[PDB]
């Protein structure tokens, strides 16, 4: 069983309280699903199921994955469900949809992730009531999306654990965060984000606004701007607003069918899916996931690391990214070539569906036979997926 | 591939704000995880991945699937995620774990669902700031759990729609409710729930308490007690609190491995998952969900409906319950043999693993060979699984 | 000018989240206004102004004093206002009422206080908009009621400051606390709170409840009960939940008019206001306020301490009550004869009027000619009033 | 007994979330207390009591009046309290101050009001808990300040009710509004608010800002810009954002003492308090309050309406201001000569002292012998004060 990605589409990544400040995630998910179908000329009524990862659904209504699907006119017959591997959420959904087809329980899947971090509420358990005293209204975005459940600290503190263990400096992490801005701003001028991006219409009261640009890419980054920042996590630390990724909005997807099914419908696929994998690492050093998780995908497929021609390794942080870059020892010239999540941004639940899209469209453009996407996960996991263009 | 349910367990079901009014889901989760590990004779350190369905995770923190696994003594090298097909979730995860093994990506999965509706917070988007005027604190249990996202009313109003369609009188709905309470009260006194129930110790400042008994079952439910209430959703309707299920907290799971992997180890499985299916219908009549699902399941197993010896079909509402039974035509004596959710309760994400456990253990207890699990789903779906005893 | 208290009344004092847990303060106030009218034989039409002290009106709506008056049927042509000198309020309002009549601006005043500490809300300033992370919902009872504005600590910490300066042992404070409970119980049992209490009907869906007993008074309070408690404010402190007053709900009032006005109407008044005073003291030892205030009241009356026949000195804390009695040196057997606030409760803005009602109705029953009510006040003040029988 | 206002002062009136956006009301009051002292040449040590009207003190901590007085160096031996008669507050506190001196209980009183509508929190009663279903976080500014407690509608609705009863057109309201702005602008440019205003230093982190101008006053207000607004309260209405006052922050105060005392000190007082009055009306038409209150004040003074040389009548709403002027029939050319609240702003509990400050300083400037200040009050009341020059 060979399961292909016939099409792929992603919204631009927005900035926290930015383009998509008041846009429910499922609206963004609605546009990517319509966009994969439109691109593959498959009608929404041919879609068996919609699998969207999502970390931050509080307030958004029953099963926002279904809410996306219905708004893109996937009929009532089809099915939709969410899931959560935090930041591996959006790429694991592609694996799960891939698995729906190899097991012969669905014919055509649309799988990705969606994320409105801007729209995440504050919350508090108030059923028993609060007999007396102050309490905290909690930011679900931070609590459910960015804080470890086991130690109680921010994910910036787990990338910092990788900065002392691998001895990565404050200079070296500025040289990756600037080099991801530089690579990404080049990309954006060059139009290389055009193909993958499907524009989204933010419906306003005094005028619509079509968003087709990733707005968290700061233009023309020097080094002295990065190296004059103040650590956001430790107070004698090395991770900062500039070498860590952002908080973002965004949705992203891929359209799945068997390889036989694409070629019947006259569809030249972006890739085949050849393997994946998911492993666990010490939570304290959660950024290291992409290492064992790339290894096991690369073993399953039957590929080495030197084989690879193109790689996305989500830059949740600059500490974690460099560490996965070092241990695996692959050519860093082919890694995050149109930049990564520092510059682009990091919409948690969508982000793995993002870097899958960037790789598949850049793989097409440049002529790379073998790609790899990978994402470190909070709690200490890694996830990966080896691709092969036809 | 031929996967088998080696072991299974669940907590008792808690009343709304009752025994587990302050117990986080993942705590209830860890207890059921430890349970199936110990019941199969597999050590936590052999588990590859934990899949928990869960509908209402806001405030609990990062990926409660990982929190339940790590607490239960599963080692950091394994992985963990959750998902949301609403009331279908807890059975869906078992099917999702079956595909990991079938696809050659996991040896051994723990799969089920967990839900604390007690612990679901209220919430509000408060980033913009509220310059003036009231804003709503939104009950996430009601918003994300029980409210249709397209039609804007409760699930119980969809039960009015199904009742109106199927011409199911109030007197009929109350007679299904009282039976389901009478079956469950009978099964409680007779220890038919003891096997599957694993006690949960609620730790407290002032005394540990062991919960080993479903507390939502009302003893000696009479036809008058059901017939004295008012309609809860429609002011000239039929659906009341007596003939719908409640708001509850619990968890439930199953350790899945290939059939061969069980034999090596001397485990006597509680079932082979022969076939599974999920179908979509109109959100207005979401209770009809089980109908196309149970029929597609049966088609995938190559079974006729008259081949089943046992059925658990989830009792969200006595209106939809009566109707699903009416269509499929199976003997109602082999349906919810030990009562259903009206009596036992309806902890949403957990329900699908809840009824599966119930089916598995009565399937063992009476020597039934063929069994089917099914659940209706908000926003217009159903899910279903055949189990066959070894 | 010679001003009399023609009539007085109070609700029973409710326990925190007890009998009045969901009764707005103005509803309690409305019953006492109606009662002082009924007791004097004065019609609501004849009232000029209602003045009600109240510390925690947040969320009750515009000017709760006007709500209470309107509810009691005081005509729209009268006026009403609220005021806040913390625990002084309910007494200070009476003096303020006296001054309307003494300056010829009113003939007929209803004055006192009202408080629902149970109904006091949690709050936060949210107009700016909170960009990110967690914020504090503030208990307005604690913040606006019980915390010193200059030093940041609870009123109980000022009770420790007084326990330290006056060298007041834990066992001395406990014996006082116990004696307060035992004298309150004896008075309650003997019917001594009957004349002052007007019953309050708590209107309830499933039945109305008449509350006519002070429910905070513990029956059979033992010295061992007090002795076993942990210090509530300082870990090597002496002040506990037992030897401090509680958090409580109630209202109390007095109907005033000139002595010649009472004479024409043939009313036998409860008392003439001979004098009153308010003084400040250091916030840190706020419980000492009654010292300077009572001395100043007595000076203004032309009375010696030895001339008093009965005293209500409010029992915020055993520590401060003991300091006060020690310094003034009045005969302790004439002070809080029927118990005090440790036993009865401390509904802040209402307590001044509460202990005036107690003073006035014991004065009448025992035939005492000369009386004095006094209270300490948060932020460092006291208030005192001298009453003589006609 | 003759009471004089020896001195007076006010902060500039701040725009809602404008200059004083994060300044607690007691900090504004502390600056005005300091200023009346300095302007009278009276030391803070000689103050007996501070009395500050305030409607919205939730979350500011214990008795903000005491907080203001202490910050101003008023010694701990003095006393301070707050009161609430809504927009009547800041004036009635002055009459209450007078009465303290008039009955021989104090020699020296600072009295007025302070309000921060910007700092007023949102709130909710959460003590019992919220077992299920949505609940509102209530804007305390709207709930406690601006909503009628009997009818449940905003004060702007009482204004409409007055517009309809007095048959006041939109065009007439708009005219009056534009006249208020144009007159306030003129008075501001010409320096007429300089004497009354004390500057307030907003303490910053990146620099202090000195505020000494009333920032709500729109410069170059056009009739067109009033006329184009949509009714704010009634969709076929008349009352708009433009012909209503605003939501504002500010404080104001007067230092009082006897006339014989000011003579001893050699103070030339701003005025003698000759009479005051407060009267109730129907809540539905509360804007009319000033009518019977001014009449009652004039009758107490022994004055005819035509004896007045200057008047401040608060402009809560153009509709009610116009009705007041119609029924009383005083020359509109002597009313709100420097504009009113539509232009200047309406910090509720501070406004009655705000307009007293404007009457007094204009009375001084023009040599006007007889004045009157009056306000309407939510819930159906009025307050008025007569002032004579010495
Ligand atoms: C503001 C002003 O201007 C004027 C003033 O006068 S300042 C005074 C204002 N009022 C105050 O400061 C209130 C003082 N009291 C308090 O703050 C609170 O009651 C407190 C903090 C001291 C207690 O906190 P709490 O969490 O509500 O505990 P609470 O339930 O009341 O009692 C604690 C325990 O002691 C027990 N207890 C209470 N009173 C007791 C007594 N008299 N004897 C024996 N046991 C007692 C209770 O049963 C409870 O036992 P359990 O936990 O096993 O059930
Ligand atoms: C409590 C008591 O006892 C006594 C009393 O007297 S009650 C009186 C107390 N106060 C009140 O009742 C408050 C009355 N006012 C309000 O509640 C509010 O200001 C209001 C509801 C009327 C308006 O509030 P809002 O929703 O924020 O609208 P707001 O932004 O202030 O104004 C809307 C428009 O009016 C316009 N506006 C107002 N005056 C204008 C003028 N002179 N020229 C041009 N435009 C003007 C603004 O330009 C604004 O346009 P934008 O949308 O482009 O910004």
């Amino acid at each position: 069983p060979s399961i292909v990605i016939a099409s792929a589409a992603r919204t631009a990544v927005g900035s926290f309280n930015g383009a998509f400040a008041n846009t429910p995630a499922h609206e963004l998910g609605a546009t990517v699903i319509s966009a994969v179908l439109e691109r593959a000329g498959v009608a929404a009524g041919e879609v068996n199921e919609v699998i969207l990862g999502q970390v931050l659904p509080a307030g958004e209504g029953q099963n926002p994955a279904r809410q996306a699907a219905m708004k893109a006119g996937v009929p009532q017959e089809a099915t939709a469900w969410g899931m959560n591997q935090l930041a591996g959420s959006g790429l694991r959904a592609v694996a799960l949809g891939m698995q729906q087809i190899a097991t012969g329980d669905a014919s055509i899947i649309v799988a990705g992730g969606m994320e409105s971090m801007s729209m995440a509420p504050h919350c508090a358990h108030l059923r028993g009531g609060v007999k007396m005293g102050d309490f905290k209204m909690i930011d679900t975005m931070i609590k459910d999306g960015l804080t470890d459940a086991f130690y109680g600290y921010h994910m910036g503190t787990t990338a910092e654990n990788v900065a002392k263990q691998w001895q990565l400096s404050r200079d070296e992490q500025d040289a990756f965060a600037v080099a991801s801005q530089n690579k990404a701003e080049a990309a954006q001028k060059d139009g290389r984000f055009k193909d993958e991006i499907v524009p989204f219409i933010v419906k306003g009261r005094k005028g619509d606004i079509t968003v087709d640009a990733d707005e968290y890419i700061r233009h023309g980054a020097t080094l002295d701007s990065m190296a004059k920042l103040r650590p956001a996590f430790d107070k004698e630390g090395t991770v900062t607003a500039g070498n860590a990724s952002g908080l973002n909005d965004g949705a992203a997807a891929a359209l799945l069918m068997s390889e036989a099914e694409a070629s019947r419908r006259g569809i030249q696929p972006l890739g085949r899916i050849v393997s994946w994998a998911t492993v666990g690492v010490d939570p304290k050093v959660m950024g290291t996931g992409p290492i064992p998780a790339s290894r096991k995908a690369l073993e399953r497929a039957g590929w080495k690391i030197g084989d690879l021609d193109l790689v996305e390794a989500n830059e949740a942080f600059a500490a974690q990214a460099c560490a996965v870059n070092k241990d695996l020892g692959w050519d860093p010239s082919i890694v995050n070539v149109n930049g990564g999540a520092i510059a682009i941004g990091h919409p948690i639940g969508a982000s793995g569906a993002r870097i899958l899209n960037t790789l598949l469209f850049e793989m097409k453009r440049r002529g790379a036979r073998k790609g790899l996407a990978t994402l470190c996960i909070g709690g200490g996991m890694g996830v990966a997926m080896c691709i092969e263009s036809l």
